[PDB]
């Protein structure tokens, strides 16, 4: 028999689902959850085998094991280990598309462990082995004897072997298949590996135990009494001497108690379940739980008998909220939710996909501290010490079964068929029975992307019915099915329609305006964050603010899937799909999130750190309204510091206490401000400061912020008559201007300038040229390839049209000396197989103070796909430790992506004005810059500028980040206008109009100068 | 105000600045270069204050000596049409009558702008860019001052306002401001050229 290619067969001999056990036997070392002893760990050194195919396997590996075989860690994964190669896709199976037969040729693991059990163990009680994941499917030996089998991944699976094990040395085999008949379910999109990724532990029970326990919260209007049902379950003999007491204790003072025998209510003609009770506790205002205060209680669940002895205890973290939607709106505690949702994989930074409690607490406070109180467990159950965590530290969860066929043609193939019903409800069922009893979660999901079928609908309503406290969502079938409570659409814009047949992604604001149509909208997966990204955010947060019903949504997503490979001296590299052989490979589409690999933020996260602030700012006269967005906490650990500055000199600032009630509004009347009469903008900055330390937070973290422009001062002063003039001579070739110090020479055959000199340093490398084209953006790029070419994507349509190929042809480069000036007329036109794309004339006035004014014109042709860029380009001589700017930033902002940064003075090393993104891209923009200082040169107008140490031609060529080479000297790229850089998601074009490059003709200034 | 002789041009560049009790609002820095061949190429670079209200304008404005039957232009018409509602117009070539230039509104206010306009045509005078223009007989103060059509008066010559940038009229409600945030000159600096010849 072949129980990995057979939907009809998904276990054998596993226990049943429930939440998690740790089998105290004193009630005290469950309310403080200390470890128990009853229940012991099986992570450690494990011998393992790696076979080609399961039927390759020796049978004397059943009895002891093979000499040949290595000693590996568990949990881990054989793909980080050279076993196998990891492979990644995001559509396409990574096998075959033969349901539900997989490849003869299936990659098989055989982990072994040798252990001793107490014989105190095996004379009472009921001994279990729990595997919290093994992907994918595993057969199971206890000392040579078949124990059972297990198909899914992401939920645990639990065996007796009571009957199995024996006192002193036992062995257990563990035969694990990298692809199954549950393998067409987990076509996530991740690295596909396999092993046993996840805990394995040993638990010893009674005879008589606690099988099971639900705990549910019941409130009034006012959440002032609630009352917590906790209904207990048992196995084992019915005693009549056998009582439960479930406690309810915040910190060390107990709430409430309550103690019944067993035996349950009435239910149906027969009558009710004898082995079931249920405890009703009666609490007087119970401190809520929420993402903002965390208020949690310890539920101890002791089975014990009449005259007070102990039998067992069973502890929970208990939570009192609830959650429901009415008049098509999410209420938590009875007001509406804005979700500031990401989404995670678990990706540890080393060990693939094997998570421990660092990387969580680690995710968990970056999370928080950038202003996000929810998370999506994408696309499978997660560890259950997450979750956990989550009601720990305060955030919401999405809850999601381990079910996507995304690589069906169609994509509801398997989830139409009866045939999947009983293996998809596996994977849904048991997900519930493991995490209703905790409060983080609050949304439950079906799964993601596999289309609309009657399975969906049936554990849908399923869930429903088994638990009514928590709103059910699912995106396939156009995420308008009635499989859902939350309309969540993955990708759809703020206003623009994008309607493929069947399935159309209407705009959000259309979406909620449909005929009949009530449902919240909360947006499963958005803003996708693939290198560059991010554009838009502010639009779909001023959408989500300003419409009720848009109650937020879940980024995609929170960190790169990239995996450390070496090179030829050991020197460790990120690498995507295709860097391990996995062909085919989807190739950098795993590195969407918003940190790096080792949890380095990208430039992303400032912009989704400011969109989600908790305080919004409006600044009217003098006096700002300051509006908190919280919900359920007093303003109470947050203060407002504001300043003042002229171009980046500060002027005045103080510190106002913040005393503001949830969804309240203050007003913060600012002293008499500067008046200067000196020439600049004046900007006021206000940040919201916390000054003692959360559990997440440090002490003086920034939670909020905000900028405006204060009155302004035009300069109207005049520069002084400069006694010396520039001296011009004319060349067959060349016009060089003096100064005395300084010499620029233009070369009369290309026309732009050639050389500059102050002493007899050169320094420029290349000729100051226009340019009109950047390095391609992963949204730029989409899903086009070299073999499959999409002409819809950018990158396409400007190397069609000839942009990044266009040669510049001189028409005019005149120079004639001025009274004090010497000026330099130049007329360029770019020019693609006869046809004339942009047309440049630039005027070069050389002053005799030293300054240089360069005025550029561009035209830009209609019909031609709109420029990226334009701007000038040339590359310096000298390699400067520190640029000085005084703009917005500090971090790296566009014009689609700009709402973070503030306009300030900023002095950065050199290495941080360079983006370290893995697919190299254009990077490093600082837009609404007013001056930029870098070694002995300065340069002054309106303009965005990137300046690093590669040029934009090598990071076209080069894929990986650990390819580039420093270049001599340092390439400058000083642009009058730039294009936005989309991000509503990474296989069309993103870019809205009002960020593109259409008006045809484009002006802009500069001045040059040596500080 | 300084001028200097070129090679084949004579070159003026002009600076000047709008103050208001010692606040300054805008400031427009011209280049005008003459060129051997007749025609005259105005360069305008305005920088407007921030704090200050957007202004509905920023152009040239100058009374012609010269009232001429029609007036020919290529750009956007024939009809009037203005940045935030031009998408009726068309571009073609349109001549129309002097009077037919002016909107008889009942009560007086800025008309008859035609934007898009890259040719316009008037007696002798050709002008050449990217502009909106207004050309008519009654200047823009006697416009501001009258309140009803029939006591406007035409003045000598003719006027014409040519606008680099135009700001829109609104018309959401007439009790509150309706221009939208697009169609406001919020920039801060801008830039046009115009082109001045003899036809």
């Amino acid at each position: 028999r072949r129980d990995w290619e057979n939907p009809g067969v998904t276990q054998l001999n596993r226990l049943a689902a429930h939440p998690p056990f740790a089998s105290w036997r004193n009630s005290e070392e469950a309310r403080t959850d200390r470890p128990s002893q009853q229940l012991r760990s099986l992570n450690g050194e494990w011998r393992f085998a790696w076979f080609p195919a399961p039927e390759a396997v020796p049978e004397s590996w059943l009895e002891c094991d093979l000499p040949e075989a290595d000693t590996v860690v568990v949990p881990s994964n054989w793909q980080m280990h050279g076993y196998d190669a990891p492979i990644y896709t995001n559509v396409t199976y990574p096998i075959t598309v033969n349901p539900p037969f997989v490849p003869t040729e299936n990659p098989t693991g055989c982990y072994s462990l040798t252990f001793n059990v107490d014989e105190s163990w095996l004379q009472e009680g009921q001994t279990r082995i729990i595997f919290d994941g093994v992907n994918s499917a595993f057969h199971l030996w206890c000392n040579g004897r078949w124990v059972g089998y297990g198909q899914d991944s992401r939920l645990p699976s639990e065996f007796d072997l009571s009957a199995f094990l024996r006192a002193g040395e036992n062995r257990l085999a563990v035969m694990v298949l990298r692809w199954s008949d549950g393998s067409y379910l987990e076509d996530q999109d991740m690295w596909r590996m396999s092993g046993i990724f996840r805990d394995v532990s040993l638990l010893h029970k009674p005879t008589t135990q606690i099988s099971d326990f639900h705990v549910a919260t019941r409130f009034n209007d006012d959440f002032s009494r609630a009352v917590l049902e906790a209904e207990v379950q048992m196995c084992g003999e019915l005693r009549d001497y056998l009582r439960v007491t479930v406690s309810l204790w915040q910190g060390e003072t107990q709430v409430a108690s309550g103690t019944a025998p067993f035996g349950g209510e009435i239910i149906d003609e027969r009558g009710g379940y004898a082995d079931r009770v249920t405890l009703r506790l009666n609490v007087e205002n119970p401190k809520l739980w929420s993402a903002e205060i965390p208020n949690l209680y310890r539920a101890v669940v002791e089975l014990h008998t009449a005259d007070g002895t102990l039998i067992e205890a069973e502890a929970c973290d208990v939570g009192f909220r609830e959650v429901r939607i009415e008049n098509g709106l999410l209420l938590l505690n009875g007001k509406p939710l804005l979700i500031r949702g990401v989404n995670r994989h678990e990706h540890h930074p080393l060990h693939g996909q094997v998570m421990d409690e660092q990387t969580m607490v680690q995710d968990i406070l970056l999370m928080k501290q950038n202003n996000f109180n929810a998370v999506r467990c994408s696309h499978y159950p997660n560890h259950p010490l997450w979750y956990t965590l989550c009601d720990r530290y305060g955030l919401y969860v999405v809850d999601e079964a381990n079910i996507e066929t995304h690589g069906m043609v169609p994509m509801n193939r398997l989830t139409d068929d009866p045939r999947w019903l009983p293996a998809m409800s596996e994977r849904v069922t048991r997900m519930v029975q493991r995490d209703r009893n905790h409060p983080s979660v609050i949304i439950w999901s079906l799964g993601n992307e596999s289309g609309h079928g009657a399975n969906h609908d049936a554990l849908y309503r399923w869930i429903k019915s088994v638990d009514p406290s928590r709103p059910v969502q699912y995106e396939g079938g156009g995420a308008d099915t009635t499989a859902t409570d939350i309309i969540c659409p993955m990708y759809a814009r703020v206003d623009e329609d994008q309607p493929f047949p069947a399935v159309p992604k209407w705009s959000i604001k259309k979406w909620l305006s449909l005929p009949g149509e009530t449902r919240p909208l909360i947006l499963c997966e958005y803003a996708h964050a693939m290198g560059n990204s991010l554009g838009g955010f502010a639009k779909y947060w001023q959408a989500f603010r300003q419409y009720p019903r848009l109650q937020g949504g879940f980024v995609w997503d929170w960190v790169d899937q990239s995996l450390i490979k070496y090179d030829e001296n050991g020197n460790p590299w990120s690498a995507y799909g295709g860097d391990f052989g996995d062909t085919p490979n989807d190739r950098q589409f795993c590195m969407n999130g918003l940190v790096f690999a080792d949890r380095t933020p990208h430039p992303a996260l400032t912009e989704a750190k400011h969109q989600q602030q908790f305080f919004q700012f409006r600044l009217s006269g003098q006096t700002i309204e300051v509006t908190s967005e919280y919900l359920f906490r007093h303003s109470d650990n947050e203060l407002l510091h504001w300043m003042v500055a002229l171009d980046g000199k500060p002027l005045a600032s103080g510190e106002v206490p913040l005393d503001v009630a949830p969804q309240g509004k203050q007003l913060i009347e600012l002293p008499e401000l500067p008046q200067p009469e000196s020439a600049g903008q004046l900007w006021l900055t206000v940040r919201v400061v916390q000054p003692n330390a959360t559990a997440w937070s440090e002490a003086g973290h920034i939670s909020a912020w905000q900028q405006w422009r204060l009155a302004e001062n035009l300069s109207v002063t005049l520069p002084a008559a400069s006694h010396a003039i520039p001296h011009l001579t004319t060349s067959e070739m060349d016009f060089c201007i003096e100064l005395g110090n300084k010499r620029w020479q233009f070369n009369r055959q290309s026309g732009f300038l050639s050389q500059m000199w102050i002493g007899d340093k050169k320094q420029l490398l290349t000729p100051l040229r226009d340019q009109f084209t950047r390095a391609p953006l992963d949204n730029d790029i989409g899903v086009s390839e070299a073999t499959r070419i999409d002409p819809n994507a950018w990158v396409e349509r400007w190397k069609a049209a000839g942009h990044y190929q266009a040669e510049a042809a001189l028409l005019q480069c005149t120079a004639d000396t001025l009274a004090d000036a010497v000026l330099i007329t130049t007329a360029h036109a770019w020019q693609h197989q006869g046809k004339t794309l942009f047309i440049s004339r630039k005027t070069y006035r050389i002053d005799g103070s030293g300054q240089m004014a360069i005025t550029v014109d561009v035209e830009v042709a209609s019909d031609t796909p709109h420029p990226a860029r334009i701007g000038l380009n040339c590359q310096l001589a000298q390699v400067a430790e520190r640029v000085n700017w005084l703009g917005l930033g500090p971090q790296e902002n566009y014009p689609d992506r700009l709402t973070a940064a503030c306009f300030d003075r900023w002095d950065l090393p050199l290495s941080d004005m360079y983006t370290p993104y893995v697919f190299p891209s254009e990077n490093g923009l600082r837009c609404g810059t007013r001056e930029l200082n870098y070694g002995p040169h300065q340069w002054r107008g309106d303009f965005q500028f990137n300046i690093s140490r590669y040029s934009q031609q090598q990071l076209m060529e080069t894929s990986h980040r650990h390819l580039l080479h420093a270049e001599e000297g340092t390439w400058l790229n000083i642009d009058g206008f730039h294009m936005g850089i989309g991000g509503d998601d990474s296989w069309s074009p993103s870019v809205s109009a009002e960020f593109q490059l259409s008006a045809g003709r484009y002006h802009y200034q500069l001045v040059w100068c040596q500080k």
